[PDB]
């Protein structure tokens, strides 16, 4: 008539140990069983825990938080013990988040991550304890026939969890388990402690029993069919009904009314969507003045470089500060205003030290007070950039300049974010890896008995091609099927890596990211350590992180802003021979007539993104004179708009070919006028549609990106509304509709698929620096792109080709002149970098520049050999700077002084 029976003890893959479903399964599965309640319980963590409230929501189940112990204490010897956790309420969840952290501080051994029974004392309140059925403390004890202890550790629970510990029983066919349970029940009866059932579950359904088996073995390490094989679980551990509980235990209705009472019991909220911001230092003024201050002064500086120096500016200036006024007022209301402040920070930060920060910068850039900030640095008026798009008072949101910087870098701004907000309010993000396509055949195979060679043969048939799945190799490779339906043990593989395709084998590797909290981390993320209790990283990843609410900054690798980097020192001291001040890569002016004729001859290698094949050819096939469809570029070069045949009208759209209207050849109107022109009359982003609805029907903007989302959220109520507030609203501003129950119909579907402008031009300005660097700069732009390549040598002999094709001196290996990293004569010539050469790497070189910057420096073979302090010279880095032709203006060529090697590294030795 009402529940019976929730689960309180089951595992996902994120366990690691085993497992096999993942969060959102379970909960729907939970869901179909009508269960109103659910526990994840997994293995000394939380990973799930952010995805298991975002799925309880959806299917309308109650997420209770709990995880499951190894528990050691002196009692028991060094034998270990199980317990389960559960969260009842916040503090619960507070003291289940310290106890995890301990267990992996502590560090471990091949046991795994264990607590002390006595941590159990201090972190305490909000907790309901499960006994562990026959695995734990008190069943361990009830097991060997010693009353007394049994006794020592029940009043263990009954000192320190009066009403919060439950003997937990369970019935999957194991053994032990029915022999404990008859114990435990007497011993319940006799002490006045209650039971609890539990089904142990691993994974959804009992014929899921073998894949987990496997996924054990692989975790193991051990073959399926090896005798001396743990074997610890029963196909009775699956998500069993609640008819099939009720009838399980029967006899003890009380342990499954426990069940009931124990879910009620916990409540635990987990908020979502909403930062928890860190305090910016501000000292007197309040975080929001501060804001306003520093968001005008910075202004300041933008007004006198854009409306340029002379006292114009006023003609309108008054847009800017208006706009300014719109999005401080926001960003305040909001709760905001220290979010821009420490990114803001940020980012000067590592503009000042020597930390390259990517593009990226979300949807920002719309955002006026971002570019007063130098968060970003195009002016979004000029573009019709938007700040609604970004951050919308209509709509509860996060917002996000997406900012991340190269993972090498990672010391040195974990470093100084912990100077701004502290040492332990600051942490690095855990990462997961899965077993993917190849992987999983690989491990299967493994474990299902067969040599390397049988199944390799199968994994050289899947694809190498990114996020690869099995279902897709299955699709584009013929041999699949084939095989599959001759072999009986391709297909019992096979069949097995499908359950197992994806699931979670353990954490990085390397981190993803750092977050930063408003106090101590473990008061929002649990930690997760090595061996050794080191290298913490928050149990959360990176989209769970977010959706925590803290901020963070993602890891990337891209070597493009470090490439301008280098290009840029190479620039500015060119300047201390010059002078002429330093460049501002800033300061660039986005209309150069030579770096857009370079762009329409289409010689766009090493320029970012658009140095692929089908690009260069849309770049000569419209030849965009202008910044403003360098943006346009990335949107056209896709699958869908050529599909449909769109980019074909833009092309003659502009030139062209054909007419200009906004947009269709008859469904056009006048007061579209400023927001097509720069797109020639197309509707191509999102931001442009939003305008429409703007100043054809008078939408808020605000109010604009919501009809947006609405027509990416298509269902046919919330779209019949606007669709006549647009009708009305076209009467309302004046004048004519019935053309407009026409031209919303088809931006409907300009919309359909449209870029995001702001993604768009974040992007298209560092490929205009890239642009503009190669048109300008070639020498120091391709000297540092060259040091980016310097790994693959390959990669080099094509760029001094490029060099050599765009008619640049580049002067091969030479030991006198070269440097690490390539960079540019007196004489504008590229001097090879030595890095390039295979084999010698950092080090030596750093060694004999040293010994070249002490006495000028190199008659010979011999001269060189003889100063340089010999094995931090290898022979080995000798012979190949022998071959590369580092010495062959200097006397013999190489042939003759790899058989004077040998001599001359005699007469050093002194």
């Amino acid at each position: 008539s009402e529940p019976r029976f929730v689960h309180l003890r089951v595992h996902s893959d994120y366990s690691m140990i085993d497992g096999l479903a993942k969060t959102a399964p379970l909960v729907k599965k939970a869901a179909a069983l009508g269960m109103p309640a659910l526990a994840i319980t997994d293995f000394t963590n939380l990973c799930g825990l952010v995805k298991f409230y975002g799925a309880g929501h959806g299917a309308g189940i109650k997420p209770i938080v709990g995880a499951d112990f190894n528990v050691q204490c002196d009692l028991l010897g060094d034998e270990l013990t199980h317990l389960t956790v559960l969260a009842a309420n916040n503090t619960g969840y507070q003291n289940l988040t310290l106890l995890i952290s301990k267990a992996y501080q502590r560090g471990y051994g091949a046991a795994g991550p264990i607590i002390d029974r006595d941590w159990l004392i201090e972190l305490n309140e909000g907790l309901i304890l499960l006994s562990g059925g026959r695995m734990g403390d008190v069943g361990r004890s009830l097991l060997r026939g010693n009353s007394a202890l049994v006794d020592e550790c029940v009043a263990f629970y009954e000192e320190h969890f009066p009403d919060r510990y439950f003997l937990e029983l369970i019935r999957t066919g194991r053994p032990d388990e029915e022999s404990y349970l008859h114990a435990a029940v007497e011993l319940a009866e006799a002490r006045g402690l209650p039971v609890v059932a539990t089904n142990d579950v691993r994974f959804i359904d009992s014929s899921d029993f073998d894949a987990h088996e496997i996924r054990v073995a692989i975790h193991d390490g051990f073959t399926l069919d090896d005798p001396k094989r743990p074997r610890n679980y029963s196909p009775q551990q699956y998500m069993r009904s609640e008819e099939e509980m009720c009838e399980l235990f029967a006899d003890i209705p009380e342990a499954l009314a426990n069940t009931v009472e124990i879910a009620k019991r916990c409540n635990v909220t987990v908020r979502l969507g909403e930062y928890f911001l860190p305090q910016f230092p501000t000292g007197d003024m309040s975080t929001e003045d501060y804001l306003v201050k520093r968001a005008k002064e910075g202004l300041e500086e933008r007004l006198a470089f854009l409306f340029p120096d002379e006292e114009e500016r006023l003609k309108r200036r008054p847009e800017y500060d208006e706009r300014l006024e719109t999005e401080l007022q926001v960003i305040n209301q909001m709760g905001f205003p220290g979010y821009f402040l420490i990114v803001m920070e940020f980012i000067q930060w590592s503009k000042d030290n020597g930390v390259p920060v990517g593009p990226g910068r979300g949807s920002g850039a719309g955002s006026l007070v971002a570019y007063a900030l130098k968060i970003t640095d195009l002016d979004p008026l000029e573009f019709d950039l938007l700040f609604e798009r970004f951050l919308n008072p209509e709509r509860v949101s996060m917002p996000d300049f997406d900012v991340d910087f190269c993972m090498e870098k990672r010391d040195q701004v974990i470093e100084h974010v912990a100077d701004m907000y502290g040492r332990d309010a600051v942490s690095q993000i855990i990462t997961f890896g899965t077993m993917a396509a190849k992987a999983v055949i690989r491990d299967v195979g493994r474990v299902l008995g067969h040599p390397y060679g049988f199944v390799d043969r199968i994994s050289k048939l899947i694809p190498p091609d990114p996020g690869m799945t099995l279902a897709k190799a299955f699709e584009a490779e013929p041999q699949l099927p084939e095989i599959y339906e001759a072999d009986e043990e391709v297909k019992a593989l096979i069949d097995m890596a499908r359950k197992l395709e994806g699931v979670t084998r353990n954490a990085g590797k390397h981190a993803g990211g750092v977050v930063i909290a408003p106090t101590k981390i473990t008061d929002f993320a649990p930690l997760y350590c090595d061996e050794e209790g080191k290298h913490p990283v928050t149990q959360f990843d990176k989209s769970d992180v977010e959706y925590a609410g803290l901020v963070k900054f993602d890891f990337l690798g891209l070597r493009t802003l470090t490439i301008i980097n280098w290009a840029l020192e190479m620039i500015n001291k060119r300047r201390a021979k010059n002078g002429e001040p330093p460049l501002d890569i800033a300061a660039i002016p986005l209309d150069d007539k030579k770096s857009f004729d370079m762009l329409q001859r289409s010689e766009t290698t090493a320029v970012f993104q658009l140095e692929s094949r089908g690009m260069k050819d849309l770049i000569k096939r419209l030849q965009p004179d202008c910044f403003e469809d360098m943006i346009a570029l990335v949107a056209l070069f896709r699958p869908g708009p050529l599909q449909s045949g769109m980019v074909d009208n833009f092309i003659d759209r502009k030139h062209g070919r054909e007419e200009i209207s906004y947009p269709d050849v008859q469904w056009q109107h006048e007061s579209l006028k400023p927001v097509l022109e720069p797109t020639y009359g197309i509707i191509l982003y999102q931001e442009q549609v939003m305008q429409i609805a703007q100043v054809l029907s008078g939408y808020t903007l605000g109010g604009a990106d919501m009809l947006r989302r609405a027509m990416g959220k298509k269902k046919p109520e919330e779209m019949a509304k606007q669709r006549s507030v647009f009708a009305e609203g076209a009467e309302k501003n004046g004048i004519n509709a019935e053309l407009a129950m026409k031209i919303f119909d088809l931006v409907e579907k300009f919309a359909g698929y449209g870029f995001n402008k702001s993604h768009s031009a974040a992007y298209a300005l560092v490929s205009y620096q890239t642009l503009w660097l190669k048109a300008h700069y070639p020498a120091e732009f391709m000297a540092a792109v060259m040091t980016a390549d310097m790994d693959n040598t390959e990669k080099v002999v094509g760029l001094v080709d490029e060099c050599w094709r765009m008619g640049l001196k580049i002067l091969p290996p030479d030991i006198n002149s070269g440097l690490y990293h390539f960079h540019v004569n007196d004489d504008g010539e590229i001097v090879y970098g030595i890095g390039a050469i295979k084999g010698v790497g950092e080090g030596p070189i750093e060694a004999i520049i040293e010994a070249r910057n002490k006495g000028g420096y190199f008659r010979e073979l011999f001269d060189l050999c003889a100063r340089t302090d010999t094995k931090k010279l290898n022979r080995r880095v000798l012979e190949k700077l022998i071959m590369s032709g580092a010495f062959d203006r200097l006397g013999p060529h190489r042939a003759a002084l790899m058989n004077s090697l040998g001599d001359a590294l005699k007469a050093a030795d002194q």
